[PDB]
């Protein structure tokens, strides 16, 4: 499933920074019960940067095992070296994942032609559906609509997670791609606006703690009931902002712990523990959303 | 050597994308002959993002072997996960390298407290001198002067490669650190200005192809001879700019090949070959510098 | 009328830079015939900066006289000194204009409290409806949604021309104001997106040369027929971009001359004549729109 | 005087918002006593946007009268319409002022060719020396070095007030102009850095309240005594920053009142009175500088 409310799931960790199977199970059951459309495993929110390849694969496989066919799983498979992205993708071929979420190379700042060759090569060597991921504030590069249009001609490049927050991208991309190419927001605070403009859903941090409200918001949006959706969005807006009051996923993991969905809020360095002021801001946002 | 003209040396490749030992040897001998102060091996210009750690370590160790004590070698040791940076640094402990160039974590956008903990942990696991490296355009993170002050208190944190191009940082940092903390430019086009303000040298892309000129410019700067240094700077200004006409190190590798310093200008995806328009721009800059 | 396609009309000039009544008459008749909703007289596009107060008033009065009740006229009344804005507003009280378009103070960078006091004072001393105008790229300040919400409580502050191009502003402002407060785009290239998000129309440069297509696009948008509207928008998109290929209103005045709507394309310094390359780009855009 | 510590003097007002002659006289005598090099009358800090031309001219002429040949007076003469800038400059022809400070047109965003024609036309209508003034954060326009080169060829264009805070501009401009073209900082917090790179002085907000310290710092800089100049700079750094805690000249007028240099801290809308939090910040900065 590549539409509606898709959660960019936290990778819950014990105090040692190793994946907590019991916490992950509780999250997955929560998403199944709450109507989340799909789970993005080891995306940005899942701390892909600080897992090594083996651990990253372990988490995807554990998520599939625990999901047990009840909810679709999309794996984070991005890398900043094209060989590495291919390699990681091969580990998931015939795993049971429904598709891959693949970020533009970060740090090295390739040209648009470099991005085209990068994604073309990755798509060539899998039959899995690929969702491109643009997040310039993290990567230092910006995958432009023209290049997205070029890549959407590749059979198994099927959509894009657009995380610029620049809403003009929706229709710039839509006019260059076929009607079946999926446009997903990667920016919770602008996601409803993104859907109103023609987007198909959101790959969401907020959904980690407000899964039912997110699922109902995205359904209302898909039906054209934007005023109704916007009531939900306004109750969620403090979370859409304050889940980034300190670096994601610091706030959302604390929030998941506060709700009892995970055993510990531990992250891996260079992510550090939430500050006291951050706890108080996040808690206020959870209360605004009616979750505590 | 942590002052003067420090080359961020290319990792020259064969057509297959693997390190070319003959080319690396030619470069290194060139830098010895030219008066380059030190070599940074597998920095940004050396394609650290697209080598695996073993490959990265092999290039560093080959560069150290070829230098044969003639010129000091600083290893690139940055990573966006602290555990991984520690692992890479530990490869070089007792190796012969003189210190480490360690970039702020990229993509994951840690807080300043996160940056402090990351670099502190790395410095704790080595006796080697650490040069911090700030380049927000690539990493999505900005290591601010206050945090650089805090880190300069750690015994073996000894300098910073400041690649913002924001020259106010020179004196902001200088006033927070001891007189022996080294300030190096990471931005060729502003590097003479950076030294004029108090900086100690440059870690340079341009030095790959104008090593003698860069070394002479930096020596004149260190002596307070700014007007003479500026004449050299003006002759190199088109390279300082046009070596970034396409993404670094695409132009500089081509320039190295054009000068006969390396056998091929091959890079790894997502870096792609220089365009025809790029070749003509870079050739014009080399001709301006009197190198061709 | 404060909805649909509203033209930010050029101030046509003879070769001496004085207002050309005959050219203005032809424009006004064109707008009446083509279904434009209203005319903004001496806005940005009408070169408010380079008319003195007497000339500025002359042009508004001439536009009202020529309109002869057939189309509503909104006067540009902005200034960067609150006394000056009041003064200019008084000149229009009981003139026949339907409202005023009042820009945030430029150059002096007031606080949000300063903007609130500025606009509150101007509104106090007129019974004319006021449309706030935010264009940070010109002014150096940004009138934020919170302050817009404060000002919308003032009885005769009735809407806002939002020219940031940042589409998140639509619903940030809408949630803070009453249902009858008018949201108008000031950014042609994002205007259709702006209306799709809940905006009520556009104060347009493009409408100067494509008045009928703009009027039909904004009606389709108001009816919810966005796919239909978007076909029109895509034929207009090169004009929405290339009317800013050189500083507005340089391109649009040339385009008006090329279509025969005005006798000369003359502007006042510091605006200068269109370049040859600009003529060719603008002409291509007019052809794309089917106007030549 | 177009070098050293040049004060962008406040236009002190009474409670009604009109120029206070006794306060202006106290300031001017202060600057004579302190060793200020020159006074810029009705620059940005002097509230040029909210005086009418007659008022503006009266303040300039009063400042010239009060200076009584003791200290040179440069008039602010900028406008965003060329005709208006010419008119204002012509007011001061044969007046006693030593030159003119003329800002790039604001709001209307002319091209570089437009800037060239604007300043050329103004210089043609006077024998007075012209200092260009670039401050893109306020004007929406950036007068680039290439254009500054082109204008420096006009006989009576003799310098530039560079208020970008982008220190690379010093040497970019210096290499395109003659050795006698003057480079002055418009940015107090980077001004010592600017002089260290080659600049000749500063047109300063801080000098309104730390005139002796600023004059001593600039003299030390001119002599090449940078380390001693930096000690003074560090003592003034909180003022350099906190005089912009609210919009200039709100903080500096309050500071002048607090020091007894002016009778009231009144400004004209849209500038508004300093907040209580602002007063406490500025008082802390004055105490740091040892002025209180
Ligand atoms: N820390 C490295 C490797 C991560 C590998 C597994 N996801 C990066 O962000 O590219
Ligand atoms: N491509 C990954 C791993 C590089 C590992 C060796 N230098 C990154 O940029 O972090
Ligand atoms: N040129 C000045 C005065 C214009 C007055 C009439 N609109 C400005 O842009 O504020
Ligand atoms: N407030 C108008 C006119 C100022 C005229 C005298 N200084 C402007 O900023 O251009
Ligand atoms: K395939
Ligand atoms: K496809
Ligand atoms: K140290
Ligand atoms: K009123
Ligand atoms: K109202
Ligand atoms: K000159």
């Amino acid at each position: 499933m590549f539409t509606g409310s898709i959660v960019a799931i936290v990778t819950p960790m014990d105090e040692k920074g190793n994946v907590c199977r019991a916490s992950l199970k509780k999250l997955i059951d929560y998403h199944v019960a709450s109507g989340t459309s799909a789970i993005v495993s080891v995306g940005t929110t899942g701390e892909f940067a600080t897992l090594n390849h083996d651990e990253h694969a372990d988490v995807v496989m554990m998520t599939l095992d625990l999901a047990d066919g009840r909810i679709p799983v999309i794996a984070g498979t991005g890398a900043n070296a094209t060989a590495e992205a291919i390699s990681l993708t091969q580990r998931f071929n015939d795993s049971g994942i429904v598709g891959c979420l693949t970020v533009t190379p970060y740090y090295n700042r390739p040209s648009q032609e470099g991005l085209y060759q990068h994604f073309k090569a990755i798509a060539e060597h899998t039959d899995l559906p690929q969702i491109l991921y643009n997040v310039p504030s993290r990567t230092g590069c910006d995958l432009l609509p023209e290049t997205v249009g070029r890549l959407a001609k590749v059979k198994n490049i099927i959509g894009i997670k657009e995380a610029t927050g620049n809403l003009t991208r929706v229709n710039q991309i839509k006019e260059l791609v076929s009607d079946d190419f999926v446009l997903l927001s990667g920016d919770d605070a602008s996601a409803l606006d993104f859907m109103q403009l023609g987007g198909h859903g959101v790959i969401s941090v907020t959904a980690n703690v407000a899964a039912r409200d997110m699922a109902q918001m995205c359904k209302l949006a898909a039906e054209g009931h934007f005023a109704e959706a916007r009531v939900i969005n306004q109750r969620l807006m403090p979370l859409h902002n304050k889940l980034f009051v300190e670096p994601n996923p610091i706030p959302v993991k604390w929030a998941c712990k506060e709700l009892g969905l995970v055993a510990t809020d531990t992250l891996r360095l260079p992510m550090t523990p939430i500050t006291d002021s951050g706890r108080e801001t996040v808690r206020a946002a959870l209360k605004h959303a009616g979750l505590l």
